[PDB]
């Protein structure tokens, strides 16, 4: 058929109850996760496909980068807090990865205090449970799904999609692919 196990996805052993709708990870620290997100910009032409009432979760993962991959997991977990990602995912992908000037938690946090972030607010949220809970949260997730590498998604969290079995391509046509893969899937 058009789509097929093994090929655009692959099939959950252990389907995930309760998880989020279209569940990504991703790493700051990911060569390709900068890829996916900044030049692909595969997260929003997903949402641009999804059906009416399915929501898009995005994770952070700390097995990239070491400590500062973990700070990269809490200040994610305060963007989440606060409703700032479409503020921060940008200079943060562009920090940790293109000027290199991220390379501890204080630079972290310069980009959210640059993004019209107050001081009092992050520093709060940095330290608040909720944030503790949300940190937790991505990690319990990675766990659920037995997350071996990122970039990674997984819808209803049964499907995990396969871009190895996409097309190389025009990246236009494997980003399209990768997106009306999701939508079939959310369907399912």
């Amino acid at each position: 058929a058009q789509y097929e196990d093994g090929k655009q996805y692959t099939t959950l052993e252990k389907p995930v109850a309760g998880a989020p709708q279209v569940l990504e990870f991703f790493s700051f620290f990911c060569p390709h996760c900068y890829q996916f997100e900044e030049v692909l910009h595969i997260s929003d032409n997903v949402k641009k496909k999804l059906p009416e009432g399915v929501k898009m979760t995005k994770y952070h993962v700390n097995f990239m980068g070491g400590d500062l991959g973990k700070d990269l997991t809490q200040a994610w977990a305060v963007a989440m807090a606060l409703g700032v990602e479409d503020k921060v995912t940008v200079p943060l992908f562009e920090g940790v990865q293109k000027t290199q000037t991220i390379r501890s938690a204080s630079d972290i946090r310069d980009v959210f205090i640059n993004a019209g972030i107050k001081g009092e607010e992050y520093d709060a949220a940095w330290n608040s449970f909720v944030v503790k809970s949300l940190v937790a949260q991505q990690e319990k997730a990675a766990a659920d799904v037995q997350l071996r590498g990122v970039p990674a998604m997984f819808v209803n969290g049964k499907y995990q999609l396969n871009p190895q079995g996409m097309d190389t391509s025009n990246m236009d046509v494997f980003v399209q692919q990768y997106a009306d893969t999701v939508k079939y899937l959310s369907e399912k």
